């Protein structure tokens, strides 16, 4: 698709069974999703935005779906405000930044 | 052109006469500049990301050119990490998000 920038590029994405809404980001260089359940192992990591830093799990080799797209890589799970697509799954769907 | 995402969308974009280095950042609703001078009245502006709240200045009707093409519209200046070009000013010079 094409998306334009008059609204927010707001998205669905399947996750593990669960539908959800997120942003496709291309200022975040990590996923990070809302406060959730993930199978597997995690690693705390910190990571930094306007406002200052906040604790995550990281969870890898994750696979989502984004509009029909699959993709796999590590998620970030923790107190963000809305559902964030990075750059990591960006990529991985064929996302450009086009002008 | 078109950007890939394998890098971070890091742009030169001219304020003033001076070149700086900005991020194209689809998830920004609006444009967040480091500190620094610019003309004008300015007035209040709350935004929140990741980590919190901060509260920045807005300027109107600012010119910047980004990648050669030139902008005009509201600049926040305040405490980011980086330089970012948000949504305000990425549908000015026409920026779609591809897959
Ligand atoms: C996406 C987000 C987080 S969300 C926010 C927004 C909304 O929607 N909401 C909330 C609010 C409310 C009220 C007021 C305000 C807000 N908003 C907007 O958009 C506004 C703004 C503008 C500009 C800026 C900011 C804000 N928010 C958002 C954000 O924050 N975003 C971001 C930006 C940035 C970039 C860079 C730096 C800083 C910031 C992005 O897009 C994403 C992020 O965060 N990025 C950073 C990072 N992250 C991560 C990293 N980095 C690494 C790793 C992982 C992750």
């Amino acid at each position: 698709p094409q998306i334009t920038l008059w609204q927010r590029p707001l998205v669905t994405i399947k996750i593990g069974g669960q539908l959800k809404e997120a942003l496709l980001d291309t200022g975040a260089d990590d996923t990070v999703l809302e406060e959730m359940s993930l199978p597997g192992r995690w690693k705390p990591k910190m990571i930094g935005g306007i406002g200052g830093f906040i604790k995550v799990r990281q969870y890898d080799q994750i696979l989502i779906e984004i509009c029909g797209h699959k993709a796999i890589g590590t998620v970030l799970v923790g107190p963000t405000p809305v559902n964030i697509i990075g750059r990591n799954l960006l990529t991985q769907i064929g996302c450009t930044l086009n002008f």
